[PDB]
């Protein structure tokens, strides 16, 4: 029982993390969106604004572990 859908949104002002060359993942925010290249422009606290692949950002959590 699965169809064709998108699961992540990464829209345009979305909080997300970027990972870095080390690994770590980077608080990040989700400046522009690109479908053909799959990518999405996110900016760093260094006014660093470049293009970020759409598997290399990270899912970041606003509540937490729902649990219950």
């Amino acid at each position: 029982g699965s169809s064709g859908s998108s699961g992540p949104r990464l829209w345009e002002g979305q909080d997300v993390l970027a990972r870095w060359t080390d690994g770590l993942l980077y608080l990040g925010t989700i400046k522009k969106v690109d479908s053909a290249r799959e990518v999405c422009l996110v900016q760093f606290e260094d006014d660093s604004q470049f293009l970020v692949l759409w598997k290399d950002i990270s899912p970041a959590a606003l509540s937490g572990p729902s649990s219950g």
